[PDB]
């Protein structure tokens, strides 16, 4: 038959669990397509230090200023500065400009695109953002992130950082986040096309409202989880294209690091982060399908104010199931994966966006898994799940 082996602890920070000595009963048992599969970005914490911006009414830049940011090396992950101009003075977003390959058409196509399809779909569906520098809009600063791109083929996208949102060093006091030229608009860095990061938009947006919702809106000042606010942004990157992230469903189907057992909640920030992304983009998704109200549920995680494990819990008791876990949920998301039944928690109702994720089986299974790690192999005999296995293991038959 065959086995979903998924460690059930919900806490992101628990050990990395035994999974039994096992009978060797098990079968023996390509290439990610798209250059956009290797697209990732990067949400930042929020400081401890949460000193307020004090500002006294924010008339200060208009078209052609320039301002100096504090911008982010991801290779080094330093702070470097970066000198833009505003190129768009919209009715929400000011864009501003710091790659000499960008030209004002296509800056003027970002915050019209911005004003006119990404701010409404976030604002309705998602939250809202803060006004830290009292000017009514929000910074949008496209230039060249810097990253390790040249050297690996993967690349970041764009990125928020809270801290943004305070007094603190390397801050710019105000709503912003950031947008990447090359190579996210294209390989040629003389022909880039601009709405190719269209849903990146989206994508950090929300970042920036959940960050408000819950770091000023709600007392208790409890970031989400970073899985779930990742899961977040890329549900509403689909909403925007109304189209599944094939790219992040490619990735899933050849990636070894999910086949031998990727958390779906501990972000792997040193490791293979693109297993987490496509892992937190189909958990989003299934719990889309599975819930009443569909893409509703979403403002409801954001607006919960507990914490992320006790938002999610209260969502699927609203809208899934009154009687389920979290935990079992999460075993539930790994066997949907593998069965795509077309009702029930075995799968996506059918929506056909998903009938191309392919769980890869292995031979054998890891030592240990770290919290919501799972993996699927296959039996030829009638495998014995092991009696020395941590209590979190679950083992699950399925055919
Ligand atoms: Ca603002
Ligand atoms: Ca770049
Ligand atoms: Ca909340
Ligand atoms: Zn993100």
């Amino acid at each position: 038959a065959s086995y979903v082996v998924n460690n059930e602890n919900i806490d992101k920070d628990g050990r990395q669990a035994y999974t039994g000595s096992y009978n060797r009963a098990a079968l023996k048992q390509m290439g990610p397509q798209n250059r956009e599969a290797f697209k990732e970005d990067k949400l930042f914490k929020a400081p401890k230090n949460k000193q307020p911006i004090r500002k006294s009414g924010g008339k200060q830049y208009s078209l052609n200023d320039q301002r100096t940011f504090t911008t982010i090396d991801n290779r080094t992950n330093q702070d470097e500065q970066t000198t833009a101009t505003l190129k768009y003075d919209g009715k929400k977003a000011q864009v501003w400009v710091a790659d000499q390959y960008i030209t004002d058409k296509q800056a003027q196509n970002i915050g019209r695109e911005f004003d006119e399809r990404i701010d409404p779909l976030i604002e309705n569906n998602f939250g809202e953002p803060s006004d830290v520098d009292n000017n009514g809009k929000v910074n949008i600063l496209v230039y060249d992130i810097k990253d390790n791109y040249d050297q690996t083929g993967t690349y970041i996208g764009g990125y928020f950082h809270p801290r943004d949102l305070y007094n603190v060093r390397g801050s710019n006091h105000s709503e912003i986040f950031y947008m990447d030229t090359y190579p996210s608009m294209g390989t040629d860095r003389q022909h880039l096309n601009e709405s190719q990061i269209y849903s990146t938009l989206a994508h950090q947006y929300q970042h920036m409202v959940n960050a408000n919702e819950n770091l000023f809106k709600e007392q208790s000042q409890e970031e989400m989880d970073p899985w779930l606010n990742e899961a977040l942004s890329m549900a509403s990157e689909q909403m925007y294209l109304n189209a599944p992230l094939n790219s992040r469903i490619d990735y899933y189907n050849n990636s070894k690091s999910i086949a031998y057992g990727h958390s779906l909640i501990r972000w792997d920030e040193q490791g293979d982060t693109l297993s987490n992304f496509s892992l937190s983009y189909l958990f989003i998704e299934y719990l889309k399908k599975q819930s009443d109200n569909g893409e509703q549920v979403f403002k409801e995680l954001i607006n919960d104010p507990g914490d992320t494990n006790t938002a999610l819990q209260n969502a699927i008791h609203e809208h899934v199931d009154p009687n389920l876990s979290l935990s079992k949920f999460m075993t539930n998301f790994r066997i949907a994966l593998v069965k795509k039944e077309n009702s029930g928690p075995y799968g996506f109702k059918g929506d056909a966006d998903f009938n191309n994720v392919h769980p890869q089986p292995i031979s054998q299974i890891p030592e240990t898994l770290a919290p919501q790690g799972s993996v699927l192999f296959q039996t030829n005999q009638d495998f014995n799940v092991p009696n020395d296995k941590d209590e979190d293991i679950s083992y699950n038959k399925v055919n």
